[PDB]
């Protein structure tokens, strides 16, 4: 069974996206919501470029969509894939 | 409350760092509602035992696998709710 190689190939794409604390953070903080650079910024105490790289791995492996409105860069979670592991970790690990 | 947002996000990335890789998803996929061997293991993952035994530490070490040895032989099954619900979440995801 190997079919199992290129499931488990785009699982691990998104599970690696998912293996970090600050990258899980801010895909927890934009389950069900939209949220701003500066908002999530604030909100996990990063300062602007630490959350770039990670906004910017997130993006490079499709994890988030991003909106431009005004002076402000809005993120969304992007797949089905990743807003369902979300939920699933949220539900386990946060109520 | 982010705080605390850290304090489960800790053990939440410990668990996916455990799954963020192909053989270990492999095994852990593999162990679902299910007791596999050593033998077994590396028989339908086509790699050395040793190989297999270091994931095998990885995911003994995290605590996403139970262990027991009957016969001199090592059996293994997921371990918390946790793990078995990424699983089945994971297979449902990328296999159906």
């Amino acid at each position: 069974l190997q079919e199992m190689e290129k499931n488990s190939a785009k699982a691990v794409v998104l599970l690696k996206a998912m293996a970090n604390e600050r990258r899980l953070q801010i895909l927890c903080m934009l389950l069900d919501n939209e949220l701003s650079v500066g908002e999530l910024s604030s909100r996990l105490e990063l300062s602007q470029s630490a959350l770039s790289q990670h906004l910017a791995w997130l993006r490079r492996d499709g994890l988030v969509n991003t909106r431009k409105e005004a002076q402000t860069v809005f993120y969304t979670l992007s797949s089905t894939e990743v807003k369902a592991m979300i939920e699933l970790l949220h539900r386990l690990y946060c109520q």
